[PDB]
RNA sequence: AUGGAGAGUUUGAUCCUGGCUCAGGAUGAACGCUGGCGGCGUGCCUAAUACAUGCAAGUCGAGCGAACGGACGAGAAG
């Protein structure tokens, strides 16, 4: 597995005198073989972080139907404000993504698609609505299965 | 299918909203520094402002009269 910090951020709480700081650190971690997840993890120290980080994404992973390295069809990823539009190209697209969209889809195993980043541009909210995109993603074999038909009759 | 990337900035910290700003491409460009060559293009966007000077619409003698011109070659011998 694979593993990408996405960011990193120091946030802070007021006590009585001063203030407490701690750093978040986000990760995304991937076989690149379409198996991918994300974990956020809270320490004094930015290597802890990290590791309690990828530890909580190595517990929640989900699993990308891919097509020859790109998705099957085009699919919009929401979560709260954040908006992710991801579109299959074709090989030696290359990845068309900006920021921790790019991580998922890497780690994902995805190497040729298209996206925009339609929404709030908050790091963890488009991993988010990444991870929702490609949770929501279906493969023509499950259609098929569900619809009651083969792939064939499927495409006519 | 030939095709679509985002980032900074409001807070002690947060998510959202929201504007501002930046990274790209382009030009009949101008300016600053600098500047070797070749090829192909382009070069008053302003004052439809005023313009010295030269040139940018002539040709036809196989339409016509006239004028100039004077070969070829006549005559006298100074
Ligand atoms: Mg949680």
């Amino acid at each position: 597995f694979e593993e990408r910090v996405v960011t990193i951020n120091r946030v802070a709480k007021v006590v009585k005198g001063g203030r407490r700081f701690r750093f978040t650190a986000l990760v995304v971690v991937g076989d690149k073989n379409g198996r991918v997840g994300f974990g956020t993890g809270k320490a004094q120290e930015v290597p802890e972080a990290i590791k309690k980080a990828v530890e909580a994404a190595k517990k929640d992973l989900v699993v990308v139907p891919r097509v020859e390295g790109t998705t099957p069809h085009t699919i919009t990823g929401r979560y709260g404000s954040g908006s992710v539009f991801m579109k299959p190209a074709a090989p030696g697209t290359g990845v068309i993504a900006g920021g921790p969209v790019r991580a998922v889809l890497e780690l994902a195993g995805i190497t040729d698609i298209l996206s925009k980043s339609l929404g709030s541009n908050t790091p963890i909210n488009m991993v988010r609505a990444t991870i929702d995109g490609l949770q929501n993603l279906k493969n023509a074999e499950d259609v098929a299965k569900l619809r009651g038909k083969t792939v064939e009759e499927l495409y006519n």
